[PDB]
């Protein structure tokens, strides 16, 4: 039931209140990959740093490290 | 450590180490560095504002995770 992409955004998403699409993205990725329930992984996109961009995709060390820490919790 | 910086805008996890200087980027990294309790104070962008207790929860949660082996 899960989707294909997932939005993260420090400064207009929410944990608490969010759900990781792009009108309501999450805060954290530590909260976006709790919500993984199955691999292949979303594709995340977090803010840009650009003023000219809202969104950008994760970049490959903070996605690496996502997923270190999502198979580590999928080991219980 | 007793204080722990976390930036989105302009830390790094590769480079930084948690000073106000150089900054983590993400609670992810910065859980990751901390081998001991009590917890440092963590301060995230707002210009530094005091972690929300709603993002602290799921950081100390996580991390209880980790410790076991
Ligand atoms: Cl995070
Ligand atoms: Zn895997
Ligand atoms: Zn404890």
């Amino acid at each position: 039931g899960h989707m294909a992409e997932l939005y993260v955004s420090d400064r207009e998403g929410s944990d608490a209140t969010g759900d990781g699409t792009k009108e309501k993205p999450f805060k954290t990725g530590l909260k976006a990959l709790m919500t993984v329930g199955k691999e292949p992984f979303p594709t995340i996109y977090v803010d840009s740093q650009k003023e000219n961009e809202r969104w950008n995709v994760i970049s490959k060390s903070q996605l690496k490290n996502i997923k270190k820490m999502w198979h580590r919790e999928q080991m219980k």
